[PDB]
């Protein structure tokens, strides 16, 4: 089979929680936060780990959902984490960066990562995306640019600097299982080592650096996990 089961079953089930400003919280088991630096925004987490996401006139928005850490252990001390997530389009218009995929921080060191499989922007990031372009690689059986970079910016400990790191898959997906271990392994390969991870959320991030992007995103499945 050429798909996973849930790409063909995937719809929003369970309590759900509607934000409307930025939030940290959980619904049932699952992790949420909603960012935005601006515009009028809002996010629905539901207890399945399924989402959606809506922004208006922003400059950088941020919807995500999955797991929440204590910044205690590594990676490799938490154990191997996967997340399996269906994305589903709708209208935007605006988008001048986009990031669709796993998402989280580490401390000690502070850096922000994502694993990028699609965007809501027309195009897909480019080499923009960071100042240290390490090239093409195989991880978890596909294509990936991988990045380095170094950031100026909000952050989960204030505003400060970072560096990031970033997988960008070289053909979009819209559904999946993404193995986030695996780009943890690729990237530890090109020096680019992890810290205590902080979380690893399913993420959509939509923004543009001088107007204000607006849109909906819908994640009828969204769900991160430690194990196989
Ligand atoms: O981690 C996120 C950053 O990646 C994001 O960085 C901005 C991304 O947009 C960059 O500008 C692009 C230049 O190329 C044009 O064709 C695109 O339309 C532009 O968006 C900008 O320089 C980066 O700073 O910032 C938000 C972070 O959460
Ligand atoms: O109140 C602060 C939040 O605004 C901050 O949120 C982070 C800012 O950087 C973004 O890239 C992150 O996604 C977001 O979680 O967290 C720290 C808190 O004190």
């Amino acid at each position: 089979a050429e798909f996973q089961s849930f790409c063909s079953s995937a719809s929003h089930s369970g309590q759900s929680v509607k934000v409307t400003g930025n939030k940290v919280g959980t619904i049932g088991g699952v992790g949420y936060e909603l960012w935005a630096d601006s515009g009028n925004n809002s996010a629905t987490f539901y207890s399945d780990g399924s989402f959606s996401c809506t922004f208006q006139n922003a400059g950088d928005y941020l919807c995500r959902s999955g797991l929440s850490f204590d910044s205690t252990k590594t990676p490799s001390q938490i154990g191997r984490m996967k997340a399996d997530f269906k994305l589903v389009k709708q209208n935007s218009s605006n988008v001048g960066y986009s990031y669709v995929g796993v998402y989280g921080w580490t401390r000690s060191p502070l850096v922000a990562y994502y694993i990028v499989d699609n965007w809501l922007s027309p195009f897909p990031p480019g080499d923009w995306v960071g100042n240290k372009k390490h090239g093409s690689f195989t991880i978890d059986g596909a294509q990936y640019t991988v990045y380095e970079n170094t950031r100026t910016g909000p952050s989960i400990d204030g505003d400060t600097t970072f560096n990031q790191y970033f997988s960008i898959r070289q053909q979009a997906r819209d559904c999946g299982t993404i193995d986030i271990s695996a780009h943890f392994d690729q990237w530890e390969k090109l020096g680019m080592t992890m810290g205590k991870l902080h979380e690893a959320k399913v993420l959509g991030e939509a923004g543009n650096v001088n107007g204000g992007a607006s849109g909906t995103a819908d994640f009828p499945y969204a769900k991160v996990y430690i194990g196989d």
